[PDB]
């Protein structure tokens, strides 16, 4: 990822609500020299990316956490709100089309969890809190966790370095810039939001 | 990424049809042995993933492509409709959550394109082609397009192998299929469509 400066976060903030906003993460790491992916809810903990631990699991069947025993370096993938940004939109006569997107990228090493019931509780309880209603794990659920254990792995991030992609057309002109921003309120009003969350200092 | 049976794709168009459905891709690829990931519009050339070419580009200013001088094993992600699996849908006790999700990794050896310009006219076409009214670039268009050439780096991939994941809950019971489909029938129509799609025969 490169991250030009205008497109770098308003606030260090913003990273960690993306995150926090955007749970079902890519797990990538390089299994002998080519990258493999598995798409996974991953949550953080602390109030920060940077310096932050990020915790996820996947199946036991899945062999790709295997690799993970060495602790190698993995990058996870954090995808907000999205879209495509068509010169029609512009309405200007030279013009060239873009992509619009907001993103974390955290890199670290992994370490498995042996306390994967703590892992998938806290998970449960952070992609639930905002749901209304939020999903209350019942006695009888939790000791169903409990026996689902032998099926799963979880794994631990400390975040050493981090990214954030806020590529919300911000070097655009005031007249572009609304057209786009109108353009994206009734289809992506997620994205919309962003790009007013951006410009607000 | 691993696939159970019961999410593998149906019929074998269906990942081309995600692919070209979803061109918003994730390039991976290792820079120093480390996964390191750009968000990048991505075209397929093919009728088909495994065996097809891959098409896109990314700023010259950002150093991931450097690494693909080598010729390196590249990961390119295709993401389709997803969406959290609350139990509260479920209305089942015992219960725990899912996330589901449909996505075509296709992994090969990626190359630098020196038609750059072609590279980035033909993603204009194929992402204008589905919008209506289509933006058509006019001569001026064009003569910009030659005009930004020294910014911009394309690249192609030679897909070796690719994996499709078709996560939409057809493990599931009818009673418990019925109220994952309706929930997200309101909110997540495009994810409730491809459930559709994948019960087709
Ligand atoms: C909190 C929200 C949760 C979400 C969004 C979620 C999502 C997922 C996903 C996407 C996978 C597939 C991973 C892969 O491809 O390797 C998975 C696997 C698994 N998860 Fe979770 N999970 C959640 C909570 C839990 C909890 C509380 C448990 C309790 C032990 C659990 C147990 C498992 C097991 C056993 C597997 C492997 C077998 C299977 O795929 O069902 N999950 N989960
Ligand atoms: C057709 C749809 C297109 C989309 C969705 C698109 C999207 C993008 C994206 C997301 C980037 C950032 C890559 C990175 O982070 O490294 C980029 C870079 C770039 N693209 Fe495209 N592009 C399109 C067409 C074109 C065309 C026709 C040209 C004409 C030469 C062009 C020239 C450039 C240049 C110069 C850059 C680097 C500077 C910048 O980020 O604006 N693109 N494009």
């Amino acid at each position: 990822m490169f991250v030009p400066s205008y497109y770098a976060a308003a606030r260090p903030e913003q990273a960690a609500e993306l995150v926090r906003s955007n749970p079902f993460a890519l797990v990538v790491s390089a299994v002998d020299g080519v990258p493999v992916a598995t798409h996974a809810p991953v949550i953080l903990e602390g109030d920060a990316v940077e310096g932050g631990t990020l915790l996820g699991h996947m199946a036991r069947a899945n062999p790709h956490w295997r690799s993970f025993a060495s602790s190698p370096d993995v990058l996870v993938v954090f995808s907000g709100p999205h879209g495509y940004v068509s010169p029609t939109v512009y309405a200007t006569d030279p013009a060239a089309p873009t992509w619009d997107y907001a993103a974390v990228h955290a890199t670290g090493r992994v370490e498995l969890a042996e306390d994967a019931l703590d892992v998938v509780e806290r998970t449960v309880a952070a992609l639930e809190a905002p749901r209304d209603p939020a999903w209350t794990p019942t006695p009888a659920s939790r000791e169903y966790f409990r026996a689902l254990l032998p099926g799963v792995v979880a794994f631990r991030v400390r975040v050493r370095t981090e990214q954030s992609m806020f590529k919300l057309s911000q070097d655009l002109d005031a007249e572009r810039y609304a057209r786009v921003r109108e353009a994206f309120a009734a289809d992506n009003p997620g994205l919309a939001d962003l790009m007013d969350r951006s410009l607000e200092h």
